[PDB]
Parts: C-alpha cells; structure tokens; sequence
C-alpha cells in the first residue's frame, strides 16, 4: 500500500477509474458513486473513491471542510455544513510530491488543487458562504467531526449501503436526502 502515486499519468488512470463509477454512466459497476447527487452522501463518496486508489495499491488522505458552506452543479444549489473528498499525493515530472483532491461531484474533468475545491464549497452564485475551518486526515477516516473526532467504515458497508440509497438520484432534490439510518457499519 503506497501513499504517493508515482506520476501523473497513473493520477490520470485513477481519475479516469473513479469518473467510470459514476452514476449515470454505462460503465458503472454496483454501486455507482452517487456525483450528481450532492445534496448528501460525501462520505461515502469519499471512502468509495479510496476503495478504487486501493484496489490500485493506493491509499489517500481525506480532507474535510467546514463552515456555511453552498456549492452549484451549474443547475441547482445545495448548502452544506461540511464537505469531504480525497486527497491524493503524486510525484510530478520532476520527482516532487504535490498534493490534489479528486472530486468529481464538484470537478467533473481532473483533480484540482486544494485550494480551488474549497473554494467551490463557498459558491456565491448559491448565496453567503463562509468556511470555518478545514482539516486533513488519513484516508481510512470516514467522517471527521469539528472536534477532531473519527468515525470508520473499514469495510465499506456504511458506503455502499448509502451509495445504493441514493443510486437513483440526482440534482439538488429530495434535499433533506432520504434515511439512511438503517445503513450499518
Ligand atoms: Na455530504
């Protein structure tokens, strides 16, 4: 298990695999990775996501944002008080670690920088935005409190259990997203 991807072509390669799983594609294996549908779910995105870098010998880190947070599609608008997605390290062309999230509820064409994702939980367009903090972890966190408190899904049954739950929807309605109480760990 490697924490740093060696190049930009294999950051490319796990882009591409993780787009593949998206609902609303053909090429999409069950679950698919619920990104038109942002009013809920991030975590299980998240970890999902991190499966796909693992099955590739890859691990991650998560980062989380918190605040007043609002982001669009392009169609709708959604509010959040916290968002998560990866955050994947990789050696450039030079053999220097950088560091981009892969997000493609937000950024549908490549990994982007830190900086630009946070900045799309904070959308205007969606009305006041602010963040309140933000904080990277390992990967293996599912969810991350404002207090620094972790909660797991090691084995991915929270996730798939709510990637199925919310498979057939998308856009920014039903916003509250339906129950996924009964989805176990
Ligand atoms: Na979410």
């Amino acid at each position: 298990l490697a924490s740093v991807i060696p190049d930009v072509a294999t950051l490319n390669s796990l882009f591409n695999q993780i787009k593949n799983e998206s609902c609303g594609t053909s090429t999409a294996s069950s679950p698919c990775i619920t990104f038109r549908y942002p009013v809920d779910g991030c975590y299980a995105r998240a970890h999902k996501m991190r499966q796909i870098l693992m099955n590739n010998g890859y691990d991650c880190e998560k980062q989380f944002v918190y605040g007043n947070l609002k982001a669009s599609t392009g169609t709708c608008c959604v509010a959040w008080s916290y968002h998560v997605a990866i955050l994947v390290s990789y050696k450039n062309a030079s053999g220097v670690t950088e560091k981009r999230i892969i997000d493609p509820s937000l950024f549908s064409s490549g990994p982007v920088t830190d900086t630009a994702w946070r900045n799309a939980c904070v959308n205007t367009s969606c009305g006041s935005a602010s963040v309140s903090s933000y904080a990277n972890t390992a990967g293996n966190v599912y969810y991350r409190s404002p207090s620094n408190s972790y909660l797991y899904d090691n084995n991915l049954i929270n996730t798939n259990c709510v990637l199925t739950k919310f498979s057939l929807l998308s856009g920014c309605s039903p916003s509250p997203a339906p129950d996924v109480s009964s989805c176990g760990f």
